[PDB]
């Protein structure tokens, strides 16, 4: 049996926090390759409900959508917090999760 | 009396839980301002050789940010306070660093 690793792009969900919620769905932003090599990945956490915040990013389902929080990167273990695959978001979706980042950090 | 509200570049002493650790500011003063978040990547005062660190030169001591641990942190809550700043040139390097894992 091989583990799930996740590539970028991946809809993952992740524990947050063992104090509970438990769970929450993250975009994966960072590669394969160092998500593998160390045991670490990029992401921003996910919601259900849209504030109209200037740096959500819809997830856009078949029939319901989600919304990433492109400013709230985190960088977590996402081996020891059991991540599994939820699906994939769309290049653009990807694109522009990483494109809002750009604005805000240099 | 006014807060310390951290800027780009700031390096700040921030708690990190369970405590205490600097981090180099990698968003704008008018997004921390609004928010009371930040973007920033935690440091440490000893180089091992890992390819996302950049070392920081200082005065007296020198250290490293480890760029690929970019985080959201809720500064205010977590009492943020100044250490000094980066220079330019270690602030590019760090975001040339998260643009080699998160870039297009």
């Amino acid at each position: 049996v091989s583990r799930y690793v996740p590539d970028m792009g991946d809809l993952i969900w992740v524990d947050f926090d063992p104090t509970k919620a438990g769970h929450r769905p993250a975009v994966v932003l960072s590669p394969f390759m160092y998500n593998n090599k160390t045991g670490m990945c990029l992401c921003v956490p996910c919601t259900t409900q849209s504030k109209g915040y200037p740096f959500e990013v819809v997830l856009s389902g078949q029939e319901r959508d989600g919304v990433a929080l492109a400013d709230q990167v985190k960088s977590i273990a996402w081996r020891a917090r059991g991540a599994t695959k939820k699906g994939t978001v769309a290049p653009e979706e990807l694109q522009l999760i990483k494109a809002k980042i750009n604005v805000l950090i240099g």
